[PDB]
């Protein structure tokens, strides 16, 4: 309990807020988020690394790879300790960030709080490799908006 805030701008034409909150600290964040100014159809939601850059994106590349993580989605067994997998997006751009993982937390550490949330270009991979660069980081394609996460009570 105690929110984080992530204010997801960037610099692609996009406006977002996601609101990352949970009981516990050790248990299955709640994320929910009304990002809006996407492209249509799917966009792949990635937490990058990028702590105290500047405020937000300057630096980061992979989905926070620790040292050789594995791409998959939601439904994948496997993930980077740092992707969700995607969104889609209507037509006024908004999309739906609503997302229930038990792997990640808002506490600190593991938890991904402070790193910089990112929407993307086309879809993620999902883990089925459609390339390569699929498995390496996920083949999200390039960043629209991100910011640090953490900035509520
Ligand atoms: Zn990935």
């Amino acid at each position: 309990a105690t929110k984080a805030v992530a204010v997801l701008k960037g610099d692609g034409p996009v406006q977002g807020i996601i609101n990352f909150e949970q009981k516990e600290s050790n248990g299955p964040v709640k994320v929910w988020g009304s990002i809006k100014g996407l492209t249509e159809g799917l966009h792949g939601f990635h937490v990058h690394e990028e702590e105290d850059n500047t405020a937000g994106c300057t630096s980061a590349g992979p989905h926070f790879n620790p040292l050789s993580r594995k791409h998959g989605g939601p439904k994948d067994e496997e993930r980077h300790v740092g992707d969700l997998g995607n969104v889609t997006a209507d037509k006024d751009g908004v999309a739906d960030v609503s997302i229930e993982d038990s792997v990640i937390s808002l506490s600190g550490d593991h938890s991904i709080i402070g790193r910089t949330l990112v929407v993307h270009e086309k879809a993620d991979d999902l883990g089925k490799g459609g390339n390569e660069q699929s498995t390496k980081t996920g083949n999200a394609g390039s960043r629209l908006a991100c910011g640090v996460i953490g900035i509520a009570q």
